[PDB]
């Protein structure tokens, strides 16, 4: 039960705003807070693994992302959650292992990781999130 | 009188050099220190508001970069400041509150904030200097 | 013998993992560690010089970048290093001075840099490996 960082990262941002919300420079991910409704996508991670017919690919989340075998954007100022689910857009099975999300079966895996608000959090606090993952595998 | 974050935050970037001057990767915005005459353009700032029909549409400037009523771009050590003038493209009434540039009348907003040169600062030390505009409203 | 600095920064970064590579998000530059061979290509560098007539174009390397009249990435910790050769794909001759890659001659020199892997260095930790340099000019 041990994972090998092995890969590039993948950084999901979402900016919270209140129903009044002032978009300032280049487009971003942006959403209300009343937007944070269960289940809500806040956007793809695109994994492509090569090199692994052999082993199981997984994906770290940054320290300041997990707890308690649950995954969330973290706040600028690292205190404010944003509790999320993650999930393969297909029909592959994964587990998750203390910050560590991996596939159940080795190999070169391709797909799309989606990223979901889990359980509504409309009172969210204003202000930019964000969750790290890394690539690598497990064993 | 108090400024409320609601938004996303856009960053205007100035790398000043001397006459000779040499650009190494991608194209950035960059000037001699001779160019930095009074008025000069550094750049256009983008605000788009939504939802903001009963408020007024405000941008904060980040800690750094004002102080006694007057914004500045500020160097990476953040020694060095470089005074400029933040003003709307269109004929639009806005006001100043330390460090807080807000719309007088309510309404979702959209235009371009333009930031000049504020006084012929041919002397400003070669570095990069930054100024970080933060979306929100104002009341 | 000195360097002014003058100009933009360019940034070199490269992602080592294993064979079993997991790539996460957007495509970045990254390399198993068993391609990083003797002379192996990690990527160019443009430098465009503007009102250099009168001096000698220069790259200086951020601090942790070198030492020992020697160049090298370094990884996000600091702790490892992946040395490199950086040289200009034409003919034109440079002289390194601690940390300073500077041209022989006078003048507005444009061109391109190539940073390249100097000896095999194919045990190479797993990481995030990045070269910073500043332009300017030396006297
Ligand atoms: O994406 C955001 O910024 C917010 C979520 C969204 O787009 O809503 C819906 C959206 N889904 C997702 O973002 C999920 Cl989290 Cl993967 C959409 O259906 C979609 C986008 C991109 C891809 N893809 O690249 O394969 C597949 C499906
Ligand atoms: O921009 C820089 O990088 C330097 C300033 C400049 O472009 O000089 C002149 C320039 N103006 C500005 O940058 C002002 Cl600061 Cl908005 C130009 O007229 C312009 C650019 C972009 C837009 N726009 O997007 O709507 C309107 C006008
Ligand atoms: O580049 C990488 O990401 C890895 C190295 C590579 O591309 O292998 C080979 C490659 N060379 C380089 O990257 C050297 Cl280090 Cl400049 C290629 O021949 C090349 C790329 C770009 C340019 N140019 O812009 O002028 C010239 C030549």
């Amino acid at each position: 039960g041990s994972f090998t960082p092995s890969g590039t990262t993948g950084t999901t941002k979402l900016t919270v705003t209140e129903k009044c919300q002032v978009r300032v420079g280049d487009l971003t991910v942006a959403k209300t807070r009343g937007q944070l409704t269960d289940a809500a996508p806040i956007g793809p991670v695109t994994v492509q693994a090569l090199g692994c017919d052999a082993r199981q690919v997984a994906l770290k989340a940054d320290t300041d992302n997990f707890e308690q075998g649950k995954f969330f954007l973290i706040s600028d100022n690292n205190r404010d959650k944003l509790y999320v689910n993650i999930r393969p857009t297909d029909n592959s099975a994964w587990t998750t292992d203390n910050g560590v999300f991996y596939k159940n079966d080795v190999g070169s895996w391709g797909g799309i990781i989606g990223i979901y608000v889990d359980g509504q959090q409309t009172n969210t606090p204003p202000g930019n999130y964000t969750l790290t993952l890394t690539g690598g595998y497990w064993a």
